[PDB]
């Protein structure tokens, strides 16, 4: 009777019902053996926290990673270019001394060509 | 108002929480249609193999789009800057020639320039004798 | 009053039956009371929540490194640049000295030329 009239409020009261549920439902599935049953049935599909955790951690390693590679990707390029840079000014260097030789040849042919005649015309001269 | 005694009672009396409960136990233990509602309202909730993996999948992607994005930057750099090195490398090589041209011009203007002095001074050596 | 209903569960099975039939789908109709009883089972379990956290700090974590690795690269182009226009300057320096140094040469000569026409016009008129 005291259950009958429990029963119908219930059915009347879905805030009752709710409210109910909150208090009881909780300790029902403290139950050991149901407990263990439900956990049972739920773990073929879990996943856990400690899956999430090493995916994470997988994650956050993989990223580190390429961060790793990236930078000594970039510091690659950057000896790569700084090497052609300077073989280039090696290639400027030998420019200017090849430049510096030639006009110096040049020099000294053109004085011993000025001599040359010089001594042609004084030797015509002395005619 | 007879159960809103009963939740207040059971706010108070935690034995007669525990106790209540364990009264309803033995049928949801019982009855397999109970049990299969609990299972389905927890799977609402519950994170699964499956969301784990498209998690993994999604994942492993995103780093590998920004592993080739990142080698393609990398390589388009690489590229204008061989270029850029490659250009000075033909200014260089244009300078070599233009030096080089310049030098026999210089040459042959002087040879000329020494030439035409010569047939000044033979010219005016003839004419005072 | 309580009590009471503890008395008549002990006796009354169907009441029994018919209350826990009552109260446990309210489990389907309670996301918060659902989401305790889940976390309550094990210390293990892990939600829907726990996984969208996870994909939203990833996305977060790889687009930081985006942004940072389009930044070096971005620097690294600049100081390139930077270096290749040194260069360059190098270049010019060398057309210009070049340039220079042959007018120096040129001058030179020509003077040289008219020094030696000089002598040798002084020596055809010291002779007639």
């Amino acid at each position: 009777s005291n259950g009958r009239q429990l029963l119908e409020e219930l059915r009347k009261d879905e805030e009752l019902r709710r409210a109910l549920a909150e208090e009881l439902i909780p300790e029902v599935l403290r139950n050991r053996e149901l407990r263990r049953a439900i956990l049972l049935a739920l773990s073929r599909e879990m996943a856990t926290k400690e899956d999430i955790e090493a995916l994470r951690k997988a994650t956050k390693e993989d990223i580190e990673d390429l961060r790793e590679a990236t930078k000594e990707d970039i510091e690659a390029l950057r000896k790569a270019t700084k090497e052609d840079i300077e073989a280039l000014r090696e290639d400027i260097e030998a420019l200017r001394k090849a430049t510096k030789e030639n006009m110096e040849k040049l020099e000294a042919e053109l004085k011993s060509y000025v001599d040359a005649r010089v001594i042609e015309l004084k030797s015509y001269i002395d005619t």
